[PDB]
């Protein structure tokens, strides 16, 4: 068995900015769910030689994990909030998309969405 590389956390020719909204995903938005009891599975890439899951990178082809979305965050490889909104987003969805409702992983990722949606909520305007 075989693990993809990662997401890219770094890329020179991409362009990147700092913007406050950014700036919010990460003291807030990032800071509140990795800090959740139920952050862990989502810390890092899912490591499918380690948890026996050969279909996992066959059924996920957009995979995300908070500690890409973190270092993404760090090293300003961003251009706008929408970016990482969507990595957020991504990283959900495929947990729905590959696990069943009512697992266990699937009430993690709910715990964590639902404080995702209450902090991009009150995500700021543009300064
Ligand atoms: C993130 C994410 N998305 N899916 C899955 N994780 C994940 C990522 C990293 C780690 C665990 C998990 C858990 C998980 C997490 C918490 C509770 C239950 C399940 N479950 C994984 N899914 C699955 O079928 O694991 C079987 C399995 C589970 C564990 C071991 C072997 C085989």
């Amino acid at each position: 068995s075989m693990n993809p590389p990662p997401p890219e956390t770094s890329n020179p020719n991409k362009p990147k900015r700092q913007t406050n909204q950014l700036q919010y995903l990460l003291r807030v938005v990032l800071k509140t769910l990795w800090k959740h009891q139920f952050a862990w599975p989502f810390q890092q890439p899912v490591d499918a030689v380690k948890l026996n899951l050969p279909d996992y990178y066959k059924i996920i082809k957009t995979p995300m994990d908070m500690g890409t979305i973190k270092k993404r965050l760090e090293n300003n490889y961003y251009w706008n909030a929408q970016e990482c909104i969507q990595d957020f987003n991504t990283m959900f969805t495929n947990c729905y998309i590959y696990n069943k409702p009512g697992d266990d992983i699937v009430l993690m990722a709910e715990a964590l969405e639902k404080l995702f949606l209450q902090k991009i909520n009150e995500l700021p305007t543009e300064e």
